[PDB]
């Protein structure tokens, strides 16, 4: 047995009685609605927030649709949050992670900027990290800022992660001054005990990621599918976050161990006894609202930190 | 050429110049001198605070000094601070240490109680760690508190290690609620690219650092020695600090990295441009104030963390 939050294993056990196919054995467009449903089920709503706005910007493939969150619309240039959603880069949109982008940008009092970035398998890799470093250089080169956060979680995790690389080896107009990856994926292999431990009946499946890694089509070798496969020395200050059932697990712990050994100041989190997944699912897991307000107020911390000097 | 804050270079220059002999060509007590004059130069002063007692408590060898920091002593019932000072086993006392503790009292607005362990050669390896032991079951027993925060400079560092896994395995009357390591010392051995790069006139040298071990005879294979050859897991939320240009640098990065990989909730802070025993240092070095404030905000942060939950 492994210890499991009471709230998350009834949620877990609400979703295993459920009827419905598994999102493996559907067609990309069905598993878009899939998480739609599950968000509009189990998250929270967006709640109060002074503006948000959406619209496009140019992209190298064509227009990339944006959302500005800002509880504080009439603020002095400060930093700017730029997030990337999670789906394992086939799912997932401006609305799944709506609720989560407005409660980061009233904890944080910064704006956030939602990427629409290109999805698979009608756009394989690399159309993903081609869109979120474009769509980031445009902030940076167009939105009233000091500086860049970028988050993301699971695949956003990793474009938060292959985003500070490809900044850090090419400036954008602005620095990153944090990174905030949450349960990232940082490689494609599986050779992990966390992903034999939890890749069944915890959301996150083995079928559900052997699903998202056939869409996407990954090269391995490069740096933007496997960055725990290069050097991280000279990486912003990071906060990454686990989730302690999520076969994702091990390889974020070995992604935060490797960039300390790089010399690069580090916060880890492990949201003890919960799953894959908790920032879309924080009305139906109660608990998440704590993993989330826990999470963000540290943040809030290293980007005052670096602000003040 | 590596990375050195201007105020940390200007020390050194200082510090080079200086005649007489090192440390290293000294006896105990010389030594054990030179510290004190050193905090007398170039530390600030202990500065107001509400109380400060010393107690003779006792332990299995005899009377263990220790001395109480409070800087609002009708506090209700909180989490405490034990403080380990560093001085490789051999130096420091209740003195050397005195004007941190004060401020760590001030800061983290907890009582700071310091401990005045039995030091090498006249008490080798392993009185130091069994006095530091004795001492903190005896606060968890004696005095009042919800919970113990042991921290620890260096040698200090490595006995706040050593103690939380000591109290992990036999639990104390009271929970080790967070630990917070001071460029810690984790192993024996000297084979780390950090040692090779600062090893000279970085204020700890290769000489000073064979005197300390030489002194306190340590065993290589016994956890109390060498912790990182042990497993981590369990132990309370971790905050460890490195010097960038510290010998020790990269066994706290290991350290910090293994933590991680054992899933306990670690935050790595690395102190840029600046030395080993910088705590002891801030009046020399004005920018040692800035690290000192900005570790004992984090560890505040995730003390008032740890009791609200
Ligand atoms: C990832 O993006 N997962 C996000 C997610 C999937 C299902 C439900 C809720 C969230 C991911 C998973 C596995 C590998 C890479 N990326
Ligand atoms: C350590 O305690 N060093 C503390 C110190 C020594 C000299 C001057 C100022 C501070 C230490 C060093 C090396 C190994 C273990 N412990």
């Amino acid at each position: 047995t492994h210890y499991t939050r009471p709230d998350v294993a009834a949620f877990l056990a609400f979703l295993n009685a459920q009827e419905g196919p598994k999102m493996e054995e559907m067609p990309p467009a069905g598993a878009r609605e899939m998480m739609r449903v599950m968000g509009q089920l189990a998250d929270v709503p967006r709640g109060e927030i002074a503006k948000v706005e959406d619209r496009m910007i140019p992209g190298p493939d064509g227009d990339i649709p944006i959302r500005l969150y800002d509880n504080r619309p009439d603020r002095e240039a400060g930093p700017v949050m730029v997030f990337y959603h999670g789906g394992g880069w086939v799912i997932g949109d401006l609305e799944t992670h709506d609720p989560y982008c407005a409660e980061a940008a009233r904890i944080l009092d910064m704006p956030v900027i939602a990427i629409d970035y290109r999805l698979a398998p009608e756009h394989p890799f690399p159309a993903a990290p081609i869109d979120c470093e474009a769509a980031t250089r445009w902030v940076a080169d167009n939105i009233a800022c000091t500086g860049l956060v970028l988050s993301g979680d699971s695949a956003g995790g990793n474009l938060t992660i292959v985003t500070a690389l490809a900044l850090r080896d090419e400036p954008a107009a602005k620095p990153v001054i944090a990174i905030h990856p949450i349960y990232p994926a940082v490689t494609t292999h599986n050779d992990w005990q966390s992903y034999r431990d939890f890749g069944e009946g915890h959301l996150l499946t083995e079928g559900s990621m052997t699903w998202f890694g056939n869409h996407y089509a990954a090269d391995p070798a490069d740096r933007r599918a496997a960055p725990i496969d290069f050097p991280a020395d000279g990486l912003p200050p990071t906060l990454l976050i686990t989730a302690s059932l999520d076969p994702l697990r091990d390889q974020g712990r070995a992604y935060a161990a490797k960039l300390i050994e790089a010399g690069v100041p580090t916060t880890y989190r492990e949201a003890k006894g919960t799953i894959h997944g908790y920032i879309c699912l924080a009305q139906g897991i109660p608990s998440a609202k704590d993993d989330i307000r826990g999470a963000l107020t540290v943040l809030k911390a290293i980007v005052a930190e670096a602000t003040g000097a």
